[PDB]
């Protein structure tokens, strides 16, 4: 399929034990698509002070349209150091590994696979 539907735990940025993916803008992509497909994969809301205690580079999902089934349709964004790989519409967090941490909700989205 082109897109599959997902449900992300949301972390409080203060919860997530792994703030980031890695090191390159490929792998960071690489790995959240491993964990989003593993169903191992956190969202985290961007406000004032959130970006700052996570890890460079980071992952972007972006709204990529305007939503089947409640799912709104998203992709894939990195960032480092200031410049974005890809281009889409609004923010509707930054990705991390979730190894269990408790959500405050979930967001379901359909992602452009």
């Amino acid at each position: 399929k082109t897109h599959v539907q997902l449900s992300l735990p949301v972390l409080q940025v203060r919860d997530v034990l792994v703030r980031g993916f890695g090191d390159s803008v490929e792998e960071v992509l690489s790995e959240a698509r491993q964990h989003l497909k593993d169903g191992t994969c956190g969202l985290v809301e961007v406000e004032k002070g959130v970006l700052p205690q996570l890890e460079q580079p980071y992952v972007f999902i972006k709204r990529s349209d305007a939503a089947p089934h409640g799912h709104v349709m998203v992709e894939l964004v990195a960032e480092l150091e200031g410049i974005q790989y890809g281009r889409s519409g609004e923010t509707l967090g930054v990705l991390v590994p979730h190894v269990g941490e408790i959500p405050v909700a979930y967001r379901k989205v359909l992602l452009r696979k």
